[PDB]
C-alpha cells in the first residue's frame, strides 16, 4: 500500500491566507473571523530588525500603516493589537471561509503541515516536525513569513505554527498563534544557537511498525528487552528516553502487526550498535524520525 | 533556506472530490462542470475485477445504479459512458467549484501532487514522479481509487493522473484523465509485471543543484566531463542517458549557482564510481531523482 511523508489537505487554510504589507515590509497573515495574524517585524525596516524595540515602532504606526489584501480585495483595518511577537489587525469584515480552528501549542516530537505562502498567496504543503530543540527543518524564502503550521481534526484546523526566521543551515523557528516562540528564541536578527538537537525514538519505532506493515521484516530479531536496557544503549546514540507513556501510544501498532513494543525496540537496539550493513528500511538508509505514531496509523490504515 | 518534498495546495482539487459508489464498490470521482470521471471497476464486484468484460458489465448498469454524493448532496446521475478505464458519469448539477482545468498526459520523470481520498474526502497530498516504468512510488490504502494527480500553472490545475491499483511492493499504476493507462498496465486482477526502473539522471542534477544552493559542497570537483564520457559511466549504474535537452533544461540552476551543468556532471560520475563515503546530500544517504529541475528553480526562488 506505500508509505510516504504526506500533508493535511491544505483547502482550509488557503481560503484564510491575506498579504499583510506596512511601508516596504510585505509578508503572510492568517485572517480567521475579523482577525489577521502576522509576524509583528512587518511593522520593521530591514535595519530597525538588527535590534527592533517593537512597542516604539507600533506605536508610531495608525491603522491605515497596515495593507491587508485579500486577492483583488483590500480590507480596511479598524483596530491593532500585539500578543507577544505576533501582531493582530481587527479588519471591518469577518472571513467568510474561516474553517472551525483552535490554536495549540505542539511538544517536541509532534508533525504538522506547513502551507508555505508568497504574497498572500499558497505556493506549497509539506510535513514537519517540531525538533527536540524546538527548530523545524523546513523550506521557507524571503517573504514565507507569516506562513502556517496546523493539523485537521475530521473539521478542525488547529493551526500550531506561523514561521517568523531562519538560523544557520536552513533551520527554522516560529511561534504559536498566541505569539510565543518554540525554543528560547527572540525575533531579533542577532546570532543565536539552537541547542542539540536529538533524534525522536518514539517516531523512529513508529516508522519500523510502518516498514514491517510494508513487508521490511530483516531487522526483526528473535528478542525483546527492557525499557531500561534499551534507553541505557539509545542515550549514547543521542536518541530520545523512550517513556511507558510512548509504549503506551505505540500500543496500535504493536496490534495491528502483533509485535511487541519490546520486541521492536530489541531491533532498534541492534541498528543502533550495528548500523544497517548497506541496508534500506522503506527505501531511506537513515532511520527516521519525522513520522509519529498517529502518523503511521493514519496512512497505514 | 531549505529543501523538502513539498506538493501543489490541494483546495482547488478537494473541491471536485466526490464518493461513487455502484452497489457495494464504492471508490472517488472527479467532479468537473457536469461530469463525475472515476475508475471504471467501480462496476465490478470482488469476483469480476479477476478477469471483467467492463462493456457488458456497463450495459447491465442504467444511470439510477451510480450514487454520487458530494457532502451530505447526493448527485442525480443523467448519463454514463466509459473512455477506455475511465467511467463518464454526465450529472444534473454542474460544480461550482470546478476551477480552471486541463487534463494532460505526463512524461516519465515529470512530478505531480497526489490527493489521496477515501469515500470522496481528501485524506492527505503528498508529491510523486512517474517513474521510467510508469509506475509511481505512491501510498494507497483500499478506498483510494480515483483519488488525482494534478499540478497548478497559476489558477489552471493540469490533472495529469487517476488511481486505478497496485503492483507488487506498493507501487502503483493509474491512468490520464482520457483514461488511457501509464505503462503496459490493465485494469484487471491478473499477475503482471513492472519493468526495471531506471534513475532519473536530470533530477538527480536538478537536486545536487539544491544541495548546492543550500551549502552542501563538498561532492563539487575542478573537473567537467562530455555529455559521452559521462553518458558511458551512467549507463553502467542504471542512470538515463542525459540528452541535451536534459543540459538546456538545466539551464536556470547553472545560471543560479554559476556552475556548468557539464562540472556538475563530473561530480555525479564521482558518486556513482567511489558512492558517498559515509557522507550525505541534503541530509539523504542515497541520490534523490523526484525532483525535476521545474521542482528546484520553484522552491530554491
Ligand atoms: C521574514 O519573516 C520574511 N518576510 O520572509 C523572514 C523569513 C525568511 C528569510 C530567509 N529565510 C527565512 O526563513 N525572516 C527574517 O528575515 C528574520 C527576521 C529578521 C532576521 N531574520 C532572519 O530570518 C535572519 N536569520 C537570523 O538572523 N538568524 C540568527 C540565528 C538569529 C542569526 C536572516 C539572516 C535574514 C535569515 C527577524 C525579525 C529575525
Ligand atoms: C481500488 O481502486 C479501490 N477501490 O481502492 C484499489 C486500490 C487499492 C487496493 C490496495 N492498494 C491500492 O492501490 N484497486 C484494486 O483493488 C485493483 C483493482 C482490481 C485488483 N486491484 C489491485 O490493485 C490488486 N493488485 C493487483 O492485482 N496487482 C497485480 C500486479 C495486477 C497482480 C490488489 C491485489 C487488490 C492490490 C483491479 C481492477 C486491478
Ligand atoms: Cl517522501
Ligand atoms: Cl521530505
Ligand atoms: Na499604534
Ligand atoms: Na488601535
Ligand atoms: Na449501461
Ligand atoms: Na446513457
Amino acid at each position: 500500500s506505500g508509505f510516504r511523508k504526506m500533508a493535511f489537505p491544505s483547502g482550509k487554510v488557503e481560503g484564510c491566507m491575506v498579504q499583510v504589507t506596512c511601508g516596504t515590509t510585505t509578508l503572510n497573515g492568517l485572517w480567521l473571523d475579523d482577525v489577521v495574524y502576522c509576524p509583528r517585524h512587518v511593522i520593521c525596516t530591514s535595519e530597525d530588525m538588527l535590534n527592533p524595540n517593537y512597542e516604539d515602532l507600533l506605536i508610531r504606526k495608525s491603522n491605515h500603516n497596515f495593507l491587508v489584501q485579500a486577492g483583488n480585495v483590500q480590507l480596511r483595518v479598524i483596530g491593532h493589537s500585539m500578543q507577544n511577537c505576533v501582531l493582530k489587525l481587527k479588519v471591518d469584515t469577518a472571513n467568510p471561509k474561516t474553517p472551525k480552528y483552535k490554536f495549540v501549542r505542539i511538544q517536541p516530537g509532534q508533525t504538522f503541515s506547513v502551507l508555505a505562502c508568497y504574497n498572500g498567496s499558497p505556493s506549497g504543503v509539506y510535513q514537519c516536525a517540531m525538533r527536540p530543540n524546538f527548530t523545524i527543518k523546513g523550506s521557507f524564502l524571503n517573504g514565507s513569513c507569516g506562513s502556517v503550521g496546523f493539523n485537521i481534526d475530521y473539521d478542525c484546523v488547529s493551526f500550531c505554527y506561523m514561521h517568523h526566521m531562519e538560523l544557520p543551515t536552513g533551520v527554522h523557528a516560529g511561534t504559536d498563534l498566541e505569539g510565543n516562540f518554540y525554543g528560547p528564541f527572540v525575533d531579533r536578527q542577532t546570532a543565536q544557537a539552537a541547542g542539540t538537537d536529538t533524534t525522536i525514538t518514539v517516531n523512529v519505532l513508529a516508522w519500523l511498525y510502518a516498514a514491517v506493515i510494508n513487508g521490511d521484516r530483516w531487522f526483526l530479531n528473535r528478542f525483546t528487552t527492557t525499557l531500561n536496557d534499551f534507553n541505557l544503549v539509545a542515550m549514547k546514540y543521542n536518541y530520545e528516553p523512550l517513556t511507558q507513556d510512548h509504549v503506551d501510544i505505540l500500543g496500535p501498532l504493536s496490534a495491528q502487526t502483533g509485535i511487541a513494543v519490546l520486541d521492536m525496540c530489541a531491533s532498534l537496539k541492534e541498528l543502533l550498535q550495528n548500523g544497517m550493513n548497506g541496508r534500506t528500511i522503506l527505501g531511506s538508509a537513515l532511520l527516521e524520525d519525522e513520522f509519529t505514531p498517529f502518523d503511521v496509523v493514519r496512512q497505514c490504515s
